[PDB]
């Protein structure tokens, strides 16, 4: 009367199919058999990753056993699930838990050989002590209580394996996570409590779908179980919009648009509507950033070929290394880049390379050790590329930085790998890399090479695609860009009604002022400030100047007037 | 028929009216129902700040249900409050196992709503979780989250995080004017619609410790409560809240409106009430500074990179201290680093930081740890004359864009701050030997990037008995506790101003001075005899010294 | 002294029953006050055969505790806080203090001749 108001009844749980159709894992079920029908310390253990399926096997073990399918001495043995957490709840006393344990260790013994024991989660069996889960050792190897356990392959060496008495008691059995195609059949057995807990219906190209997917963009969890999340949650959505609310079945479309939603990735099959913005994706890119026409063209056909499903799905989505003269837009384009695919300009995680000239500057981007100071922290890159897997990543200047650096990220290219100090692995295989450099600077496309040749080692360079060489500022199309600048400020006068008249030798001026051939369109940003937003702060502090004056410029000869 | 004797409801308790309106937050409604009526995870816990309307939300689902949005899955049933009151050993557990039982032998819709759940998660609860029989809405903070339930749970598995943020002005104004019948039965007045948005924005910018749909409601039902007593003029207004929210916060009565003309034209002689004299700099560092507030300069720059120089001890940390209680509320809110130690290379990165696993690493970057946190201060640079040729590097990108990244990886920001670089050189020229060395040392292209470089001078004889004045106000201050005054001569003062100039310091020693001699002499009078209470101590000066 | 000589296996509780109906007799007459009614908790092996009584408003029961007392004894059950209203105290300033104190100068001298 003791392990009924502290124990449920799995057997009994059983017989009214108020359990899940185990589907698989055959060579588990056997070895926990042959393990629970032996003689002596007949205790096994399953070890194991979180939720790869370490409960499923006690079930289908349950189901056997009720459908008669077990050796001969293991007929009618009604396995009984204990909770110790309900036996440590009230007392405070001395001697209390063990009076309440010991009812139920002598009611168990009393018995023959067919109470087989579960206590899942045993890594809690040490506590409640003030000899406290420590008097069931006599009884565990004899052969009286069977303890079917089950317990984190982490947590087990936490909280067990440092009471090396009572391990040696219990038999290791590993459940490792499936494949792919046996959580497909794992799925396709379990594609009816679903569309009846829903009045839905569920597709096996959902399935496989799923099965597909979860296991190559949620890099973070085990899979028999992050595949039926997908499942259960598009189930659920598509169960919403369908009721209550002012291609009525999940599909292989909305597994891909919950992973694309969830954990921020364009992952799925190009719907409609994308299609046209990669289309029209090279004419838009070409508005913020203007000539380079030869670099653009490479960059655009990266992202295009990689969502039109043809790339190797494990290595980085670009490795490109542009470089040229100075101020000719590589970091502009590359921050047009990131703007064009997020819609927004801090996504991208930018590092610069001129301050990393020393040697031992190269743990902030990888971590320390255990031992050392910051340790918890972690290391900047990874961390940034932990969470949002999906950006780009700018080594900005990637020539001041001396030669130890770059066999840091010679594994993270051509591979999409990096470690930390506790060991853990990230995934650079969905981000476009980008690394610029000035490295030449004047000679021809044969004397800056020889400079790259020289600077780097052949298996650095053999690790990166194009190497791209961006193209001087032909003096015709400066224009533009000066009216890409006022754009920007007019947009910045966007608070006020503001508007601006600025006239064509004026603009002629702006061009030629400020564009000096060594050092390409650096100045051009001060020089509009310095010429237009000075003044205009001026004239709108002083009075004279109210809002809405769309107030133009001139040429004054000397220096640009109002 | 066993819980009711030991819980509350709150879905027979909607059929009575007892509750407030639900208005606004129609996504987070859905988003609870959606995920509760799953096959998995299906028990959501809200996360959020405190009084960001959380039972609000789940009373409001009691709400919608007892009238029937919800779909047939999740209709028909009922939901329950836990009193965490009742449990806080020994009852803790006891209650906790006879009102699980209850929900057990209740077995159907009797869905739970625990609030504060951190301090409830331990185990117990996890084998009949599992099994499928009971449905948990929780509400948490979330930093109480990540120390709780992702480590003492075991149970984070099972868990979704709804969250809910805090509303704009507007949707609290919203809530406010749909709750303004209510306020009829407890206080009885014609409560204005203009005090309303009044109270939501007042209310946001200057308290900091409450949250938007609560902190609204600690104002006008209090300006509602407290002209209760008057019965003992029935239209409430912004002044019945800002004579509340100034008695609040502390803060006198005067900045209740234009916080963008006053308080920026007010930049005058009040600067001059903490600085005596300097008044060009004065008015051309105002003007410096209140052309930044315009909105046409790129937003990437610091408010004021200026810089001055000249001769110590004529209040140059002065007008500092000045421009920093002023122009952010607090007098204690500058950052002084010291730049005689940067003269080597090695010294450089002391300010920036050091890598994850070097010496100086937690104590962080001597420059950027203090502007991770309170990034609304001026940054003084004593003496960077002779800084070494390595720190100008930092500072162009730091007045260049407003970003800077410590040892850490962390990135700081530089755009509200007020850059400032004390120097000592020259002095003695006029306006010419100073400029011309400034352009010896410096690199003319940091300075091309600086803001005005403007020069102090001396100080006059007439004005500096000003500030010795201002230094017997403080000693005055002290000396109540007798009831004494200081009968002060004009020779006296003139002679503490001539004997605290010593012009290669400034007014250094008047701190020491004024406090010595006066202190000193008129405490071993008090302690002698020859003084007691209420007297005046006239004070003159000696043949050398200033006897009392 | 309720509880001084109780130990004939009822004595206390229908003492107390008795004592409680006197006080229900008298409608609305007597304001009873417990002082520091967080002993009331226990007491018994009171509290519990009281939450009844209360249930009907006939007695009055004004009392007083100190504030964190009153959340360890008090507090523990949730069945007695709804029948109970907080006014909290707060103490006297300096002037409020010299008023009690020139208002009490009377008694001592009476006391101490002097
Ligand atoms: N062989 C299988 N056949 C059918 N369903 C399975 C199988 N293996 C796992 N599942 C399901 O996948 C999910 C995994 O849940 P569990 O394996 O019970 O979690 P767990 O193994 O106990 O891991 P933790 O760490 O204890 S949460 C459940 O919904 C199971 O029903
Ligand atoms: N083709 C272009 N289209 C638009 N803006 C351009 C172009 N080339 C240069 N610019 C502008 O030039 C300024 C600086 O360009 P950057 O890309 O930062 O120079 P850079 O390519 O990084 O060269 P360095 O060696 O790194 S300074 C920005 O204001 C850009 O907008
Ligand atoms: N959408 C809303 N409709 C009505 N009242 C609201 C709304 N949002 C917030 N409130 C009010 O704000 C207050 C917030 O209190 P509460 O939600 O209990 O704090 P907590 O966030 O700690 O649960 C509630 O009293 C509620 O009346
Ligand atoms: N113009 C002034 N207004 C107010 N106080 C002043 C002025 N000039 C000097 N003082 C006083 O003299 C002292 C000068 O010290 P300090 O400000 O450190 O000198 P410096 O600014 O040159 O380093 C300060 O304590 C300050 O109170």
């Amino acid at each position: 009367q003791a392990l009924q108001k502290y124990s449920t009844d799995l057997t009994a749980r059983a017989r009214e199919g108020k359990l899940d159709p185990v589907i698989g894992r055959d060579n588990e079920i056997r070895r926990v058999v042959q393990v629970l029908s032996r003689r002596t310390k007949n205790n096994p253990v399953l070890i194991g990753e979180p939720g790869v399926g370490k409960t499923a096997i006690v079930e289908g073990l349950a189901q056997r056993i009720v459908a008669g399918d077990v050796p001969e001495s293991l007929r009618d043995k009604t396995i009984v699930a204990l909770d110790l957490g309900s036996m440590v709840a009230g007392s405070k006393y001395r001697g209390e838990f063990e009076e309440r344990l010991k009812a139920v260790l002598d009611d168990i013994k009393n018995s023959a050989g067919q109470i087989i024991t579960f206590i899942d989660e045993l890594h809690t069996i040490v506590g409640a002590g003030a000899d406290a889960g420590n008097m069931i050792k006599p009884m565990l190897a004899r052969g009286e209580l069977r303890l079917v356990g089950a317990t984190t392959l982490d947590e087990y060496r936490k909280h067990i394996e440092k009471d090396a008495a009572l391990e040696r008691r219990f038999q290791q059995v590993y459940v490792g996570e499936p494949s792919v195609e046996d959580t497909i059949g794992i799925l396709r057995g379990l594609k009816d409590r679903y569309e009846v807990h829903h009045g839905v219906r569920i597709t096996d190209s959902a399935l496989v779908a799923a099965a597909t997917l979860s296991d190559r963009y949620i890099t973070a969890r085990f899979l028999p179980d992050k595949a039926i999340d997908l499942v259960d949650e598009a189930a659920s959505r598509l169960r919403m919009e369908i009721d209550s609310r002012p291609k009525e079945e999940v599909g292989p479309d909305d597994i891909a648009d919950v992973v694309s939603a969830w954990t921020g990735i364009p992952a799925g099959r190009l719907l409609e509507g994308e299609t046209a913005k990669l289309l029209r994706m090279e004419d838009e890119l070409g508005k913020r950033v203007i000539g380079q026409k030869a670099a653009v063209t490479a960059v655009s056909d990266a992202v295009r070929r990689s969502r039109a499903g043809v790339s190797d799905p494990n290595r980085p989505t670009g490795a490109f290394m542009f470089l040229g003269p100075t101020g000719v837009g590589k970091t502009e384009l590359a921050k047009a880049l990131a703007d064009f695919l997020f819609d927004d300009e801090r996504a991208m995680v930018r590092i610069d390379m001129s301050e990393y000239g020393e040697k031992h500057t190269v743990a902030r981007l990888i971590g320390a050790p255990p031992g050392y100071v910051g340790y918890e922290a972690g290391g900047q890159l990874t961390e940034a590329v932990r969470r949002r897997p999906y950006t780009v990543v700018l080594f900005d200047e990637i020539e001041k930085a001396h030669p130890d650096v770059f066999d840091v990220l010679l594994q993270v290219l051509d591979e999409g790998r990096l470690t930390d100090g506790h060991g853990r692995t990230v995934d650079f295989r969905n981000t476009i890399l980008i690394l610029t450099s000035n490295l030449g600077s004047g000679g021809s496309a044969e004397q800056v090479l020889a400079a790259v040749r020289a600077t780097f080692k052949p298996e650095f360079i053999n690790r990166l695609d194009d190497v791209l060489i961006f193209e001087g500022l032909n003096p015709e199309e400066l224009v533009r860009i000066v009216d890409i600048q006022l754009a920007q400020l007019g947009k910045r006068l966007a608070q006020r009604r503001l508007q601006l008249q600025v006239s064509l030798p004026a603009k002629r001026w702006l061009a030629q002022r400020g564009f000096d051939p060594v050092y390409g369109a650096r100045p051009l940003r001060r020089l509009v400030q310095q010429a237009i937003g000075d003044q205009l702060a001026k004239m709108l502090l002083a009075g004279q100047v109210h809002d809405g004056d769309t107030v133009p410029v001139n040429v004054s000869p000397d220096a640009d007037s109002l």
